């Protein structure tokens, strides 16, 4: 496959280029290696595409990651426990006489404190990846930068209706105003 | 039904109380009027709950709204056209030699420049409502404040697994850091 567009959010790409140059080179090579034709089961299959990326990513040591945390109804306690370890979060919340509720986020591809999301899903999933998933791993000190691989409109239009595309998601990010979300990111738009 | 928790984001609630006091009173009355028991088709049905709120909301003049816009791959052009009318966005993007792509957002309940989302859906939909939907209507100058009505965990646990709850979504918002999203909001957690 090929990269058509790349957007560096909060200079996330440059951070990778300085501190983890091998990662940027690898991400680029993995994309080139994906055979989109074999996924043309003539629309393209999101399941087939996800399987192809999964094999290549895991073949290069990108592995699953999970981050646990405790939520609560109290805004003050949330702000005071965001950066704490799970057990400490619960301890602090309960010590204030408030209820702690178990939660977590899980992602398939993490390596060298970089998370990569390959998204060929419906319109609501990218928003969730950017503002909740990547942010969760970032705030929990598991990643320093997140990467979102998305199909350009030229590819999404050749897939089932309802699949989000690069141009639309880039818009959703920039529409937030400067520097939102707080996690540095690299948005990559691809095509066959 | 009853309100258990209320969170004013960027002082959104106070904005309503000063400029639109009748709206806050009405929202509170609508919630009280909802018969959660009749939706206990003993778990609670999200479809039944959504139908009950829809009838009460529309009965009070809350109506659908749609906002159109043109996205593009060019970050600079996006920032320069965010606040423009749709036709002007396309004109500006194309005048720079870049492609404009049609898009939009639609919501069921808008009145007096306030949007209300009643969410009893899966984990990814609230994120989309907050960071994309409410923000789209806000940036397009259709609303000044957004409202998100969510079930507290005590209610969501009595519904199908996978339904987001107040405590979890409040966490997702505060985890962003101060003032994100840029649109003022009122988060309301409810129970039977």
């Amino acid at each position: 496959m090929r990269i058509v567009e790349v957007y560096s959010h909060l200079n996330g790409l440059e951070y990778i280029q300085v501190h983890l140059p091998h990662i940027w080179e690898e991400i680029q090579e993995i994309i080139v290696s994906i055979d989109a034709e074999a996924c043309r089961t003539i629309l393209y299959s999101p399941v087939a595409l996800n399987e192809a990326f999964k094999e290549k990513l895991e073949a290069k040591g990108w592995k699953e990651s999970r981050t646990n945390y405790y939520v609560t109804a109290d805004p003050k306690l949330i702000r005071e426990t965001l950066s704490l370890e799970p057990e400490e979060q619960k301890k602090v919340i309960e010590a204030a006489g408030k209820e702690a509720l178990k939660s977590y986020n899980q992602t398939d591809f993490v390596k060298d404190r970089v998370a990569i999301e390959v998204q060929f899903g419906k319109y609501s999933f990218v928003a969730y990846d950017l503002f909740v998933k990547h942010m969760a791993f970032y705030v929990s000190d598991k990643i320093d930068v997140g990467v979102e691989i998305l199909p350009m409109k030229e590819l999404s239009k050749e897939m089932s209706s309802g699949i989000s595309y690069y141009e639309g998601e880039l818009y959703n990010v920039i529409r937030q105003g400067r520097g939102v979300p707080a996690v540095p990111l690299v948005l990559i738009g691809i095509a066959p």
